[PDB]
């Protein structure tokens, strides 16, 4: 592609069913046309010749067709872009994916697969390369850029140098690379960090930012590096700051409640500016079914007062620019016929949606089939025999010890405490919540690693997950051993996934088979059962909002993360670069 | 190596380092108010250069470092201008002139299409194009010529391109796409020739740039559908809205002065530049070169006639930036090339400072660094034809009325054996001097064309750039043929027995080579002349219009090196005798 639009006897064929010497393959009719270059609604009627579009015409002006789309009452608007995401967050194969999505109006997505790259590296990205080549979606997959996130303090299931990165950049499917996370590693210039940037820039592709925290300077310095753009917007400045440092920003629906602030941003600035770009980052199953994706942004941000021709134009042309896919994002004249027909710019209800000229859904139903994949290599992916017990308790030698802790969720820092011991194990302090964490990958030694969280409220009980970002370790919070165990030892044995335990019952499990992070079963189920889990886990804990909620469970041993961090190798601070193999300080 | 010379491992550490502040800039610009072209705001910043590269924008004064401390107070500061479709040639110049007189105005990159030199000499017109813009302070991106000559057996050119030699040309590094595809009637129609020449630009994965004066609707979708993506030839800004909505990108001219009023209103209007808007000179006169002139002058012409500034920097950097698919272009941020030009104000858009890559390339006005020339010896003897004689102007026996949207004609007599031309009506000859055919005068007779007490001759004439006399009488005709075959090219006046003006264009009877104020004042100088021979009754009667009598690649019917000439019969008549 767009090679498959350059064929001379299709194109010929397009001009000459364009001239009227001919009849199109489609006719869409009576739409409202959303022109996203003009910001005008406007009546037209769209005549496509197998992919390409081939006319924008007068409505009512042409019958001649093999097949007429009736338009009618409603927007016509090019496919949807979603300019970041990951597939691996939805807990569900591609396919399942693109079932969901492309029935509402999204053709195109940029995905970095990073999660499958942790836990399978390269042969992970081969696999979404596979999953996603015969879909009706278009994905465009992004080199995970930073696997493990920081070297030397935790170890997944995949390690990647400059090598692996030019590579993966070699492959016609990557587009550029994936979200770099380890932003003072760009920002010193780490040979690691810099090597992979250089090769996406020996290879002109686009160099894909995360740049969460910086600031003036800083954010200079990972500019210049190469990389050039952004979805972690914190705040209304925040977009302001970064657009005008000229990054390609990827305006993502993840926090529901900085859309409002950044559609202010934009209203009081008056104009959209062509460097926004739409993404979805991360949505769990629940969202993707009640919500949506990449159509979703779109329709909050509708919601919170934004112009429909700017949500739209930032998810269509914008991110086609973007993309240097010109073929792309905008309905004109020999362009892609990826087109989605909305029923009103309030619900953006999909009543028709094109993919290269063929109609792939109707009315929020599929018309054409989704290619499986064998996800047989996904699976097998807990290399440890089950927990016990003793797994779960920090052994140590006085009968009275100084134990250092994770004070703090999300901002993290360095506590301590004095706490008693009693058997070769130390005794839980109060006030304070164990995580531990196990190397479940085979690629290291399966040692359960346990640390002291504060902060994060009094644990009737527990949760294990093997989803953790980025190493996907399992990943077990708990106040008592035990029910630490009922709840590591279900996801264990059904291939990965998340449990909680209560008081010696497990209470809900959401199995994850395929690489401890997706599952097989259709969306329907998986959203119930993510469902549930959040109520058994609500069941063992007060959250206090924000901070003290269920997303960060999967946040914790996050390792590139300013703070001291649990992973599966000690007490990571990537300031010290030094990993606390124990939590004893003494005695 | 572009971008890739931006790329390289030692460069990019070293601006890391100075954003990061342990290394001091290669350049500091301070005190200046940026343009920022995506918010579209005014607003403080210093930048700080290592290189090539734009290594920080930071908050102003907040960094000394430096080396060389450029000075931008009480000023704007702005990426480099970028002319997305233009003809270094029309100006009458040679390529280091006119980087002269762009770079120094704040020109960082021009779009040239060079068919001029094109039809004049095939690929080894093209071939020079290149050698010459190679070690410019100025970027040159050159698009391959899509037609010469534009109604290929309608008339002659010194080449002939298909889609063989199209292709040839896009394999190029120096080459960005196709050129101004103008041949429009034989794209909407799938002509062979033109469909394998638009075929090869899709092949190529570069730009492929239309001409697309006149299509509306059908025609419009089909020129489109054969992946044409932009046009300049805008006739209203009804035209304009509909270009707009259609999908194009817009090389918005500045060499049409009489109409950006009205784009001025559509744009306002509408309430919003898109981003599919970029600028253009297109044709430029060595004396609007000099007095005005350069894509500078298209932003600053815009703004005096209501645009926002802002809008209209956009547009003449960032937009055009994505429409050449240049991230290194267009833009102020840390990551990008280093062009840029600090303006006194965004009504002069005056430039105090102009930087290229690294580096300083003028200042006030005036250039900082030298321009290397280029040997102009392919240029030469472009001139192949015997001098004319009265003889010439005349037709032999035993007819075009209208200017610039053409038509057809009637009566007279035979004195002699040769007509006696009738009235009201000026006699157009036109002579193939490319030597592929013989040098055969062939003579029309427009209308609603003045009196003239004399005649003008020019062989610089759109597209075939053959020998161009139009006149009064034949001895006048004569008598400004061969003062320009004489000179090797060029233009003059001719009136009552004398030569009253002469503009030498030795280098293919395009270009100059002498400086362009000489160039420019010989114009102006030759503007006063002609316009003793005739009374320019505008709308379109004007001396500019002497250079399009020729171009047959568009509707109606002009006279050119084998007659009369449609391109909506596909056929050329060779006398206008009809007795
Ligand atoms: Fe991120
Ligand atoms: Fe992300
Ligand atoms: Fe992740
Ligand atoms: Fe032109
Ligand atoms: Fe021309």
């Amino acid at each position: 592609e767009p090679a498959d639009l350059n064929d001379d006897t299709l194109r010929a064929r397009a001009v000459a069913a364009a001239r009227g010497d001919q009849r199109f393959d489609v006719l869409i009719t009576g739409g409202t046309l959303v022109d996203v270059v003009t910001g005008e609604l406007r009546p037209a009627d769209i005549g496509i010749v197998g992919a390409l579009i081939a006319s924008v015409h007068e409505p009512a002006s042409r019958r001649d067709a093999a097949q007429v789309i009736d338009a009618g009452g409603a927007y016509v608007s090019p496919g949807l872009i979603d300019t970041h995401m990951h597939i691996e967050s939805s807990m569900i194969t591609p396919a399942a994916y693109a079932a969901a999505v492309v029935a509402r109006g999204v053709t195109t997505i940029v995905w970095d697969p990073h999660e499958f790259g942790n836990v399978h590296g390269v042969d992970g990205v081969r696999w979404a390369a596979k999953a996603i080549e015969n879909l009706p979606l278009r994905a465009i997959l992004l080199a995970p850029s930073c696997v493990p996130s920081a070297p030397g303090l935790e170890r997944g299931g995949a390690d990647f140098d400059a090598a692996i990165l030019a590579d993966l950049l070699s492959w016609p499917e990557i587009g550029g690379i994936a979200e770099i996370m380890n932003m003072r590693g760009v920002i010193e210039r780490d040979p690691r960090m810099s090597g992979i940037v250089q090769a996406g820039l020996a290879a002109e592709k686009l160099v894909c930012g995360h740049a969460r925290g910086l600031k003036n300077a800083d954010l200079n310095a990972f500019m210049a590096a190469g990389v050039s753009s952004d979805h972690e917007l914190v705040s209304g400045e925040d977009l302001m700051a970064k657009l005008r440092a000229g990054l390609t920003i990827e305006l993502r629906g993840s926090h529901d409640h900085l859309l409002p602030e950044f559609v202010a941003a934009l209203n009081t600035l008056g104009h959209l500016p062509q460097t926004v770009t739409l993404c979805t980052d991360d949505v769990f199953p629940d969202d993707l079914l009640q919500g949506g994706g990449l159509d979703d942004v779109v329709r909050r941000l509708v919601r919170y007062g934004l112009k429909p021709e700017w949500a739209l134009r930032a998810a269509t042309l914008n991110a086609a620019q973007r993309l240097g896919r010109s073929d792309l994002g905008l309905i004109a004249a020999g362009r892609r016929a990826d087109i989605v027909v909305f029923e009103d710019l309030n619900g953006f209800s999909a009543r028709h949606v094109l993919a290269s000229g063929r109609a792939v859904a109707e009315g929020g139903r599929m018309l054409v089939d989704i290619p499986t994949c064998d996800t047989t290599v996904l699976k097998g992916s807990m290399k440890l025999p089950l927990r016990m017990a003793n797994d779960f308790l920090v052994k140590s030698q006085g009968a009275k010890v100084r134990l250092a802790t994770i004070d703090r969720p999300r901002f993290t820092q360095w506590g301590e405490t004095e706490a008693d011991v009693k058997d070769g194990f130390v005794v839980p302090p109060e006030g304070a919540t164990m995580i531990s964490v196990t190397h479940r990958h085979g690629m290291a030694e399966p040692t359960t690693k346990t640390g002291f969280l504060t902060g994060w409220g009094r644990w009737n009980g527990a949760f294990a997950t093997t989803v953790s970002h980025d190493s996907h370790n399992l990943t077990v919070f708990g106040g008592n051993a035990g029910d630490m165990a009922l709840a590591a030892n279900a996801v264990i044995g059904t291939g990965g996934g998340m449990a909680v335990a209560s008081e010696g019952k497990v209470t809900a499990i959401l199995p994850l088979p395929l690489s401890g992070l997706v599952s097989d079963a259709p969306l329907e189920e998986v959203a119930r059962a993510f469902e549930d889990l959040r109520e058994a886990v609500g069941k063992v804990v007060e959250w206090q909002p924000p901070y003290l909620v269920f997303k960060a469970c999967f946040g914790a041993t996050l390792a590139c993360n300013i703070g001291p961090h649990q992973t599966d190798m000690g007490i990571a601070d990537v300031l010290t670069g030094k990993v606390m193999e124990s939590p004893v300080i003494e005695v």
